[PDB]
DNA sequence: CCGGAGCGTTCAGCGTTCGTTTATCTCCCCCTGGCACTGTCATCTCCGTCAGACCGTCGCA
DNA sequence: TGCGACGGTCTGACGCTCTACACAGTGCCAGGGGGAGATAAACGAACGCTGAACGCTCCGG
């Protein structure tokens, strides 16, 4: 598996596949139920259905196997080569193929200079094709021709004479003997005006045949090769009257004969003629048609694969017809597709047998196409085959496209085996790697290591008994599955998995039950509620599997989580509440025993026993030898005339008992903490526990907290009651004086004095007013004891807004399609709405259920373009020789006299590593290749600095993948990247994540329209994509003057750069609202308009890092909006993968088309081939482009194809003739080799492992 | 004190019975061919995606 | 040729199981060719009958 080719199949090919003809469109006998001969599911074709048998019933045994029967042909052997064995169909006329007519012209590629709807009439047998004509035979006899024609008009001319001639007599023989006669008065008036009708009918038909012979005439003078002629009147005259000087055909054999003849080379060589001298959309016509005429020079794939003579068939096996119970059949729609073609095929063959019109074997030779186009896709063109009347019949091509696909059903997702789900329920008793699994789940998936077992420990004769043991379900096999299960992972899944976290491994335990039990310490991390929440369960099942699920898998090694570095298996309902309770301070709680000296905490907790003591008050406690001191301990100390230190000895310490008993939660080696620890600082505690200790210490650590959060959140009363939900006394009047001054409004309202839409305005503005005020009460009438917002200050579960809707009013409700009701809900949850109230939330309530489900479908695509475009970037090298880097600001919006850090330097400067030293006065202050923490920029920003080079993966020049010192420190495990880890997929799991978190949308449009940008996560994918924004602001080209034009009809802006630049002219709407002063200075920096800027323009005039911090700060501050913080990095891997094209211009030197994409490593590389030569270079343009055009843009045509746009990618691969490198985890995944990245890589599997020699001297 | 008779086992004459084939005789399946007043253009699709892009196409300028 | 715009074309439109189903209006027979099954015979084989015949222990007058 070096690679894997395609290309275009010849005939050849086609029938080198075949074992056969398939001369039948029987599939099967009705009676015998047997597949019949010389047709389709053919047994002598395709193999035998059965095993070693065959279709005559003789040569029944295994022994004979591999021979050819004599009385049927069927070779003996397995059943399953009717999977890989296929045939091939005989084409009675050539046809084309489906891909390439009717296609993009990257796919179709104008090969010949011919129009679509051109091919499309001569292919389908409507217009007759020229395709061969003898022009130096036709241009030899030109006087010849020319004096045969001039002699046929000189004879039509005297016929017509003598026809005039004969013609005036007899006229006038009629008059005479009319006039003579004198049978009535007037009758040779009569006769004259007869005569005179068939003189003009006679000049008619005389005129008509001249047209028709000067028509057919310059035909004929203007006849060249690919002419059609749509008249097969017309074509039958010329054949009638002009022979053996051009050929012609019609349909797809006028295609295999033009190919014949094509001499492509010449005309390659006259299209780049084209190129060098060309203006216009030709110009772009030139371009394009010769790629593909390139395609078809360089590689080694002839243009006989365009129109195709034989069909390859489906082996039958994946075009099943399987018998159904109760007589039915299941038939794949390929088997209805392949015996129409048949039925069509033979029909022609039979017309073309005896003599038939042509109309008719044109036709059949039109239904033949058809039916071929129809078997590769079907609905391609017009009506789609149906077949019973109900959904378009399924082809080809329509299973290797779409969700219903091969790639993504079938290859990236698959179903497996030794797995399970269940429903999960909370065990608290469980430790962090530890997951409660049912007997019979476990039995069920542990079956043959039970089996094994069952045969080892002698319960069980052989391992059929064992089976029926395990079958019946006996009280020895559960011992049995109880001794197995141990010391074997199994991996946890939860099914949207939206980030890494979401398949993790834990050592089972059997339980009972019939649901999973998981670790509350987890749960957030899989997202899991216990509404209801069905789990899935793997089971690694090798060495190795086992091996990566304890070591990379393991629950207790994942406390951090790899989007920001932050803990993420630390959830909050119920243990954050309890530690809260336990560490909070005696605000408004009646403190019994306040103030008095203990011995130790076991005296504390014997006094609480008592009851003369409360858990939180402020006590004078001792503590034992090796108890560390709090940080802030250090500055004081005891007063003493001797020397002492109370780092390592006793000291005593004015605090609580409960946080006494937090820190006896805590290692003994941590400092005490003296704080509320409620939800952040128990963050802070847990960062720093798993960034200064070891995993195990961490994990018991975290199960210790668990424990007694639990513990203490039962003792800490709280509970909800209806007088724990309190109404604020203030209120009342307050909205009785908004009533009075509303109806006041009103009341001057109705004489007319002020618009409805000014009073509707005012109104939101006062209830808004009234709503925040209110809020404000209810914040001032809380007690610090309630359990609401004692859950809702510790950060434990709730919203400041939730309980201002639920004690205060409810506030301000949009109205449908996003507006506001000028009046709002005064009525609070407690109190109870009325039924309008109801009636208008509603309205929201059903918005927002609609929105975040259109919501989280529009993340889950975005973070499989992110994923697929971002992938095949794997740290690949341990260090580079790079110091350049990326300028960061360090420290920012400092005040007179003071220097304050950046607000978001967690997310910006933070787990990356210094490019090189910082120096301020003359002395190092932080190393190189280090990565930052707090105390590093504490340093830094105390010292003075203002700005800091960090080693960034944008800047990283290494010549496979990028580097693990560039990239920086792992967010996930806090430190350094491994070599190996898809840091790209990482990345792109990271940024789509928060994706249904964000849960945003635009309030109001305030009437008016595209004033206001996109946001929320439709601005994120706007921002991946490289599109134009909705509000567009341009950017000045350069510095100068700048005026406005207020033209009626659109506004203008107009700037004059100095120096002598070129003025540059911006057309703006007339609903503009600018910013930029009418001529004044402007420079390049600064907007002209308010808007969104377009990221193409801003690469385009200030350059790769400037647009480089553009991105990064746009989606990092439409993130930051709602709160969720992802570090730089995972952005700029993406943003690394968007700048990675160039766009190439002159490049007549360079030996390539220009205006293309061209891969910046290719450029490179044929600049320096192109000086190595002595030629001068092309220029290029870096060109940024969407995350799908990068996707689809991709070396590897596997990874295109199983992505979003799958025929024409095939198509193109097919004409490239490319081959991939295997190189790619998209396609290593589907053809089941190992990933290149993690322990998949070349510098992981080549050590061989031994014991040492002092191991085996031992025993 | 061998001699004969009865008994055990083992083979050559012709005498019948099997093991496996063969062509002829009913019953059925399956494919190609005949019908002679005249009878010479069907068929319903497809709408309250959807969101914007990509692209070629095309008549106006 | 540049212009918008007109239009067709094309793509996907988070994830799993618990659940989970099936699918409907217009002809008819005669003559002839093959192979499935029943028939009665046939050439060759071995299958039995004929006890005879060789040889042994044998009780023996
Ligand atoms: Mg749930
Ligand atoms: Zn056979
Ligand atoms: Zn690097």
């Amino acid at each position: 598996f070096d690679e894997l080719r395609i290309g275009l199949a010849t005939a050849d090919d086609i029938r080198q596949w075949s074992h056969g003809e398939v001369k039948k469109p029987e599939t099967i006998n009705y009676r015998t139920l047997k597949p019949e001969k010389d047709g389709l599911f053919c047994e002598k074709i395709f193999g035998p259905t059965r095993d070693w048998e065959c279709y005559c019933g003789k040569y029944k045994r295994v022994r004979f196997k591999g021979i050819i029967c004599e009385r049927c042909g069927v070779e003996v052997t397995r059943a399953k080569v009717r999977r890989e064995r296929m045939g091939h169909i005989e084409l009675a006329a050539p046809v084309t193929h489906i891909w390439y007519f009717k296609g993009v012209p990257s796919r179709l590629g104008y090969l010949l200079d011919l129009a679509p709807k051109d091919l499309e009439k001569v292919i389908y047998f409507a217009a007759y094709m020229i395709t061969f004509v003898d022009e130096e035979r036709r241009t030899r006899d030109l006087p010849s021709l020319e004096a045969h024609v001039s002699v046929e008009r000189q004879q039509i001319e005297q016929r017509r004479d003598s026809d005039l001639e004969a013609r005036a007599k007899k006229l006038e023989t009629d008059l005479a003997e009319l006039e003579a006669e004198g049978a009535k008065a007037d009758v040779r008036r009569k006769v004259r005006e007869g005569a005179e009708r068939e003189m003009k009918q006679l000049r008619d038909r005389a005129q008509r045949e001249i047209d028709r012979l000067d028509e057919v005439w310059n035909r004929f003078k203007n006849l060249k090769v690919q002419d059609l002629e749509g008249d097969e009147l017309l074509y039958r005259e010329l054949r009638d009257r002009f022979g053996t000087y051009f050929d012609g055909s019609m349909g797809a054999a006028a295609l295999q004969k033009r190919l014949e003849s094509f001499d492509l080379d010449e005309e390659a060589e006259r299209l780049r003629e084209i190129i060098r001298t060309g203006k216009g959309q030709k110009k772009t016509r030139a371009l394009k048609r010769l790629k593909v005429v390139s395609a078809f020079l360089q590689t080694s794939n002839s243009p006989k694969g365009m129109v195709l003579d034989c069909v390859p068939v489906i082996p039958p096996d994946l075009r099943p017809m399987v018998q159904l119970d109760g007589g039915r059949f299941a038939t794949s729609d390929l088997n209805d597709l392949y015996r129409r073609v048949i039925n069509r095929n033979n029909r022609l063959k039979r017309l073309l047998d005896l003599g038939a019109p042509e109309i008719i074997v044109n036709n059949e030779k039109r239904m033949l196409q058809e039916a071929v186009d129809a078997l590769f896709d079907n609905g391609r063109r017009g009506r789609p085959v149906t077949g019973p009347g109900n959904r378009p019949l399924k082809s080809l091509s329509d299973m290797l496209k779409g969700k219903q696909g091969r790639f993504r059903q079938n290859l990236l997702g698959k179903r497996v085996d030794y797995s399970a789900r269940s429903v999960i329920v909370v065990g608290p008793q469980l430790k962090l790697h530890q997951c409660g699994l049912p007997k019979a789940m476990a039995l069920e998936l542990f079956k043959p290591f039970v089996m094994k077992r069952l045969v080892d420990l002698n319960h069980a004769q052989n391992i059929k008994s064992a089976k029926r043991m395990v079958e019946r379900g006996r009280t020895v096999v559960y011992d049995v599955l109880e001794e197995v299960i141990a010391e074997h992972p199994v991996l946890l899944n939860r099914a949207p998995t939206l980030h890494r976290l979401g398949i993790q491994a834990f050592e089972p335990q059997l339980v009972e039950g019939k649901a999973i039990q998981i670790h509350p310490l987890v749960c957030t991390a899989f997202n899991a509620d216990f509404d209801g929440d069905q789990m899935a369960v793997h089971l690694p099942l090798s060495a190795e599997a086992q091996a990566e699920a304890r070591i990379l898998m393991l629950s207790s090694n994942n406390i951090l989580k790899p989007a920001d570095g932050r803990p993420v298996t630390m959830p909050t309902q119920d243990m954050v509440l309890g530690l809260f309770f336990l560490t909070t301070d005696s605000e408004g709680r009646s403190p019994k025993g306040e103030g008095r000296a203990f011995g130790s905490s076991a005296e504390a907790i014997m006094a609480f026993d008592a009851g003369d003591l409360t858990l939180q008050a402020k006590i004078d406690i001792r503590f034992p030898v090796g108890t560390i001191p709090p940080r802030g301990f250090e500055p004081p100390a005891r007063e003493e005339g001797e020397p002492e230190w109370q780092q390592g000895d006793t000291f005593t310490l004015k605090t609580t008992l409960g946080r006494a008993l937090f820190n006896e939660l805590l290692p003994e080696d941590y400092p005490f903490v003296d704080y509320e620890v409620g939800k952040k600082q128990l963050s802070e505690i847990v960062n720093d526990l798993a960034e200064r200790y070891p995993k195990v210490i961490v994990a018991a650590t975290l199960d210790n907290l668990k424990a007694a959060g639990f513990f203490w959140a039962t003792r800490s009363g709280v509970t909800v009651a209806i007088s724990d939900i309190v109404v604020p006394d203030a209120k009342k009047e307050i909205v009785k004086g908004y009533e009075g001054q509303d109806e006041k409004v009103q009341k001057q309202y109705e004489r007319g004095l002020i618009t409805k839409e000014e009073r509707t305005q005012e109104l939101i503005a006062i209830w808004t007013k009234a709503t925040n005020e209110v809020a404000e009460a209810m914040n001032d009438n809380f007690p610090k004891t309630n359990p609401v917002s004692m859950m809702v200050n510790s950060g434990a579960r709730g919203n400041m807004m939730q309980m201002r809707q639920i004690a205060g009013m409810r506030g301000l409700v949009s109205n449908a399609k996003n507006e506001t009701i000028p009046r709002p809900i005064k009525a609070s949850f407690r109190e109870g709405l009325s039924v309008l109230e109801y009636f208008i939330s509603t309205h929201g309530a059903r918005k927002g259920l609609a929105d975040t489900a259109l919501r989280t479908a529009d993340s889950g695509y975005l973070t499989r373009r992110l994923v697929d475009v971002s992938q095949d970037v794997i740290i690949r090298e341990e260090d580079c020789g790079t110091e350049r880097g990326l300028k960061l600001p360090i420290a920012t919006r400092d005040a007179d006299g003071t220097l304050r850090k950046a607000e978001d330097v967690e997310t910006s400067v933070y787990a990356r590593m210094l490019a090189e030293d910082v120096v301020i006065d003359g002395k190092v202050i932080a190393p190189a290749n280090v990565d930052l923490g707090d105390v590093l920029i504490d340093a830094l920003v105390a010292h003075g600095v203002e700005e800091v080079k960090t080693r960034s993966i944008l800047t990283c020049e290494s010549q496979v993948g990028t580097c693990a010192m560039c990239y920086g420190r792992s967010l996930a495990t806090g430190k350094l990247v491994d070599i190996g880890e898809a840091v790209g997929i990482i990345a792109a799991q990271s940024i789509g994540e928060p994706g249904t978190q964000l849960t945003m949308r635009t309030f109001h449009t305030g009437g008016v329209a595209g004033d206001d940008i996109t946001q929320g996560l439709p601005r994120v994918v706007e921002l991946f994509e490289a599109r134009t924004p909705k509000g567009v602001a341009p950017i000045s080209e350069a510095s100068g003057r700048v005026r406005i034009e207020e033209t009626e009809k659109t506004k203008k802006i107009v700037v004059t750069p100095d120096d002598g630049s070129d003025e540059t002219a911006f057309p703006i709407s007339k609903r503009a609202r600018l910013l930029v002063g009418e001529g004044d200075h402007v420079e390049v920096g600064q907007k002209l308009t308010v808007g969104a800027t377009n990221p193409h323009d801003v690469l385009r005039i200030l350059g790769q890092r400037a647009v480089q911090v553009h991105l990064v700060g746009e989606v990092q501050k439409v993130y930051n909006s709602q709160g969720v913080s992802i570090h730089d990095k995972h952005i700029e891997i993406i943003i690394r993968q968007m700048l990675r094209r160039v766009t190439i211009i002159e490049s007549g030197d360079a030996e390539l088309l220009p205006g293309e994409l061209v891969e910046r490593t290719k450029f490179e590389t044929e600049n320096r081939r192109v000086v190595q030569e002595g030629g001068h270079p092309a220029s290029g343009r870096p060109q940024l482009m969407g995350i799908t055009k990068a996707s689809l843009a991709t070396e590897s045509w596997l990874s295109a194809a199983s992505f979003q746009e799958t025929t024409r990618v095939l198509t193109d691969a097919a004409i490239n003739a490319k081959s991939d490198s295997l190189i790619g985890l998209k396609e290593n995944v589907i053809i089941g080799k190992l990933i290149p990245a993690g322990t998949g890589l070349s510098r992981y599997r080549n050590i061989r492992v031994e014991p040492t020699e002092e191991a085996k001297a031992a025993m």
